[PDB]
DNA sequence: ATATATATATATA
DNA sequence: TATATATATATAT
């Protein structure tokens, strides 16, 4: 485990303007919406790093569709790039309008990881994603999702988000706990992660090797289910508690079908399963559906990623089994419905601005993706290559 | 029989939402509906565990569709998360507005079994599903359904639902009048039930052995139909009345001494894996069961995770008219199982849509939570009473 | 000005 | 490929 200070340090923040500017922008929003058909007063002003949520209290009779279907013209008349209308704030009566600022400060990855949520976290595969709309950091947990879609068009930060997730893995767990599998169909982005002991294979490029890696993941899932069936334990955390107590009790356990040890948590990232499905066919779709159907209790987790938010790629079989979605900036409302079963993803800004959809029944929480760069990535990868030796399992292909 | 005191005790409920706190909400609802186009008057209030139905009488000359289009904004302006406008309360002249409570309240299973409906129930296979939208216990016999599909996404309260159904079997029925075939294609979930005398086998692992057990079940159904045709018997309950004509009333019979033919409830945890791995001959077996087996003595609790045409075709659709649907992720899946819409609107954690046989109208049922410790207690209470009476040649 | 009807657009059996 | 549903648009209110 390298220390957290090997990242780029925190710069000087400059936002959160004088309250006369916030009151002037509140009165400007009231005047512009009054010049349109609606009439609404600004309730409260919440500043933020990138955007500034204006909670406004709609008057009698005015609907929310009459606020959502003129956001284009409101963003034009407020001289900003694009505005976003929150249809529902949880537990209030108002309607959130989020306006970008003049200067747009980035999200610093050390400022994300310097949080007590990440620092005193319980699990072994956390995923620090970035701040909320006001600077409060979001740190999710991949063993609670248990799978993850990522989409959004180019120039929006998909590979930067995947690198933020993978450094969130690599700053906490040893290779005895979180052992990765990386399937990069290009040679472009995820090729930098070579050498670290957290891998199982060299970073898989060709699609026959991708299908072989998914079939080996199916085999690992089946042998872990058979082993936990023999030992009667429902989940992997209880299994590791059992085997740790058995090894510390002086009588370690045995082969159900030698000596067993603590199993790691396999995280299988995929960078473009659009192109993977394109080259191979429906067999990859059936394998991803099988893994997303069964592999929660066996520790196999997925980080999917795709450029195209279309029905050819994110099919219904993938949507029904993976309930946690990340939505970056997409092209239009049809792409937003394909990724989140609802609108609201097209109104973003890009360059690290996502809509985290939490697992289960939920409302999308706007998260700003942490900007992790090639300096930090290369430095932490060389740190792990100097702190450990590579270990590849040969028969995965 | 095991005692009902094995379950966890009914904790004194956090009966929140005082009558002034709901009277103020009703006055606020009629004011915030009068601010929009409609005019309304609140008729009565039914406070409940999870969702609270506000029965409202609309004004003269206003339509339900105005309330339906106005629904999301009404849910926005009342400081709640969602709403659902029931277009028709059966038998009344009102419109049901169901506002979900912000306190998702757990339903303990002893709070469902202790109803007088369940204790005075006579059939061998009751299913304690949970409470209704109003909070009253809903007990539904399995013998009148006659089969039951279960579908819903991962983390919706499905294994807890199958555990509640099987404990509803086990808290009333002896090993004489009920006997379970547990087809568990996942190796992980329902191995906890191993040891009870209510099994015909150790709990089945492989789809090959599961298909062998289903062939055995087809053959047992066929010999039961042939013996009922020999005895001139019009259903299973008529043959248990012939059992009452037998040594139950102290007059023995012959073997054309016929004992009880136990009602078989075949649970399948994931038949999606089976019907995608081994093919469609299993679907031929399931269709030949599900078309005929009501008057036979073999029933199926089918559970899955793919409400799709790849799993649930039209073959296993028209023959199972009683379906449990948990939280699915699309209206397309809702039309795939319930043949209507409204299944993705569920609030998760066992809150299902019991679709009764006959009337094709959904009946929403909150799922009863049963923990794994209560399961170990019931497994212990059955292992301390009876050795496993197997027909071991099923595999 | 705006709820309704309708022609067509995309997703699925 | 035929169709069920969904979305944008005259239209008359
Ligand atoms: N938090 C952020 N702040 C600023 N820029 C960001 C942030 N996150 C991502 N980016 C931008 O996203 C770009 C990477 O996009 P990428 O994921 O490679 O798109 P694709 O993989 O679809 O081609 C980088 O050039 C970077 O400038
Ligand atoms: N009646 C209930 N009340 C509250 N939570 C419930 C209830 N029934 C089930 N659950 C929740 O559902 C979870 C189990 O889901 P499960 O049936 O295992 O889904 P799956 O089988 O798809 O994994 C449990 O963690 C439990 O908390």
């Amino acid at each position: 485990l390298p220390p957290l200070s090997l990242l780029d340090p925190a710069e000087v923040k400059q936002k959160s303007y004088s309250p006369e500017s916030l009151e002037a922008m509140s009165r400007l929003l009231e005047i512009k919406l009054k010049e349109f058909g609606v009439e609404v007063s600004v309730d409260s002003v919440h500043p933020g790093p990138v955007i500034t949520r204006f909670e406004i209290q709609p008057a009698a009779g005015v609907k929310v569709s009459r606020i959502s279907n003129l956001a284009k013209d409101l963003a034009r008349s407020l001289a900003v790039i694009s505005v976003r209308v929150v249809e529902v704030i949880p537990g209030k009566t108002t309607v959130g309008i989020e306006i970008p600022n003049e200067d747009r400060q980035m999200v610093r990855f050390s400022e994300v990881l310097s949080s007590p949520e990440y620092d005193e976290h319980k699990s072994t595969v956390p995923l620090a994603l970035g701040h909320d709309i006001g600077g409060r950091p979001i740190i999710t947990d991949l063993a609670k999702m248990p799978h993850l879609l990522v989409a959004g068009t180019t120039g929006s930060g998909k590979s930067v988000g995947v690198n933020a997730m993978l450094l969130s893995i690599l700053f906490k767990s040893t290779p005895s706990e979180a052992r990765l599998i990386m399937i990069d169909p290009k040679m472009l982005e995820l090729s930098i992660y070579e050498g670290i002991p957290h891998l199982l294979c060299p970073v898989v490029t060709d699609m026959k090797e991708a299908a072989n890696a998914l079939r080996w993941s199916v085999a690992e899932m089946e042998r872990r289910y058979r082993l936990m069936a023999a030992m009667g334990v429902r989940n992997l955390a209880g299994f590791n508690r059992k085997v740790k107590d058995a090894e510390e009790a002086g009588t370690p356990l045995t082969d159900p079908l030698p000596q067993l040890s603590t199993l790691p948590t396999i995280v299988v990232v995929v960078d473009e399963f659009a192109d993977m499905m394109m080259i191979v066919g429906k067999k990859v779709e059936e394998l991803i559906a099988r893994i997303a159907q069964k592999a929660r209790a066996a520790g196999i987790h997925l980080i999917l990623a795709t450029q195209r938010p279309s029905v050819d790629v994110i099919t219904g079989l993938i949507k029904a089994n993976i309930p946690t979605r990340i939505a970056f900036q997409v092209s239009s409302k049809i792409d937003s419905r394909t990724i989140l079963d609802q609108g609201g993803a097209e109104q973003l800004l890009g360059h690290g601005d996502m809509l985290y959809l939490p697992p289960g029944t939920g409302l999308p929480i706007r998260v700003h993706g942490a900007f992790v760069s090639d300096d930090e990535v290369h430095r932490v990868v060389e740190a792990w290559k100097l702190r450990g030796a590579p270990d590849y399992i040969e028969d995965i292909l």
